[PDB]
């Protein structure tokens, strides 16, 4: 099965670092902050061979019709913030609403991802993120793209959310 996964959130939260951890199994310090691109990873998840096509979003904020239609083809979304950046957490509502807007649905597979969990300079409490994810009805996964903590869990959980959505 193929899955179109989309990684969204504010600049600097670690979308590209998370993506490259999944694709290449290491931490890329410098990934061009402006570049939006996609990558495939083939993996077996709960016994099913899965082709994950991951869109790592970036670039200028714009809402062209092409862009709405492209985002609408995403099947599941990682809502990424960084635990050291409160503005990135406050921006999660916006990304969730843009997904709901283009998919014309209140029920889109999503996972809330609190990245940079290796850093000591926390300004977003785990409880804040758990409360937000509970209010959205979605899982919350703590990650570090630096150490790889939680990375497979975030992507595989999103795949499991898509499978559950298909059966509703
Ligand atoms: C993603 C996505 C996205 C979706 F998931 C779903 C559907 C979408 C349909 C669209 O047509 C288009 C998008 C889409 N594309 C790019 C965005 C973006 N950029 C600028 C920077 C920060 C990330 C990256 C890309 N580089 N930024 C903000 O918002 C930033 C803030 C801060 C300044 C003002 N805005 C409004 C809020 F306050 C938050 N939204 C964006 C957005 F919705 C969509
Ligand atoms: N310590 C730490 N740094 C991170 C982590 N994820 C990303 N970074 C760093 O944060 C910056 C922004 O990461 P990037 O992947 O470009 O974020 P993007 O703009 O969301 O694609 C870079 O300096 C990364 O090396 C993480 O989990 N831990
Ligand atoms: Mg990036």
């Amino acid at each position: 099965t193929e899955y179109k996964l989309v990684v969204v959130g504010a600049d600097g939260v670690g979308k590209s670092a998370l993506t490259i951890q999944l694709i290449q199994n290491h931490f890329v310090d410098e990934y061009d902050p402006t570049i939006e691109d996609s990558y495939r990873k083939q993996v077996v998840i709960d016994g099913e061979t899965s082709l994950l096509d991951i869109l790592d979003t970036a670039g200028q904020e714009e809402y062209s019709a092409m862009r709405d239609q492209y985002m609408r083809t995403g099947e599941g979304f990682l809502l990424v913030f960084a635990i050291n950046n409160t503005k990135s957490f406050e921006d999660i509502h916006h990304y969730r609403e843009q997904i709901k807007r283009v998919k014309d649905s209140e029920d889109v597979p999503m996972v809330l991802v609190g990245n940079k969990s290796d850093l000591p300079s926390r300004t977003v409490d785990t409880k804040q993120a758990q409360d937000l994810a509970r209010s959205y009805g979605i899982p919350f996964i703590e990650t570090s793209a630096k150490t790889r903590q939680g990375v497979d869990d975030a992507f595989y959980t999103l795949v499991r959310e898509i499978r559950k959505h298909k059966e509703k």
